[PDB]
RNA sequence: ACGAGAACAUACGUUCUUUGAACCAAGCUUCAACUCC
């Protein structure tokens, strides 16, 4: 009922979607072939 | 009752003049605020 969460902002307090949350979202989306797709990746 | 007796190797004189510890060099790279009740 309660606990809320909240969306991201910066100082100016409008909401954003961070580049870092896209980039990873798109790691995921590129690693479904070599899952071994390791540390120092190019 | 000495090749002897006296007799300062002494006086004056800047280790000084000229000179960039400089030059080139991204605190950066890969990184989901997420996971399970």
């Amino acid at each position: 009922m309660n606990d809320l969460n909240t969306f991201v902002k910066d100082a100016f307090g409008r909401p954003y979607i961070p580049g870092s949350s896209l980039k990873g979202a798109l790691r995921t989306a590129i690693l479904n072939d070599l899952k071994e797709d390791t540390k120092e990746n190019e």
